[PDB]
């Protein structure tokens, strides 16, 4: 239907904007420390610890794949990358600093993509 290829173009250009979203956030990661998902070889107690582990290459494929339907299940996979770490590392650690650093600067781009995806429709 012709409906059904305007609601794919929304979601197109949601995808549009949430890749740029994710670009932004992305760059307030210049260690890289959130760029790949925990290695289960490296710490193969992880999932002991953490149920839903999460990492910016996982959301990219999400991304890619449309499947972030809105701006809302976007944010839970950002909040699960900065959540996840707070818990597994200590306050005194580069891991959890860079965790709050991210959630701190992470808020500014999310604040203006939610007034964009409500803006725009």
């Amino acid at each position: 239907s012709m409906e059904q290829v305007a609601m794919e173009l929304r979601l197109t250009e949601l995808t549009r904007l949430l890749r740029s979203v994710l670009d932004q956030l992305q760059d307030k990661d210049p260690a890289r420390i959130f760029a790949q998902p925990v290695s289960l070889k490296e710490v193969p107690d992880y999932l002991d610890h953490i149920k839903h582990p999460m990492d910016f290459a996982t959301m990219r494929k999400r991304l890619e794949a449309q499947g972030y339907k809105n701006l809302h299940e976007f944010e839970e996979d950002f909040d699960l990358i900065i959540d996840n770490c707070m818990k597994y590392n200590a306050r005194d650690t580069v891991f959890y600093r860079a965790a709050v650093r991210l959630r701190d600067q992470g808020g500014v781009v999310l604040r203006q993509a939610r007034r964009e995806v409500d803006s725009i429709g």
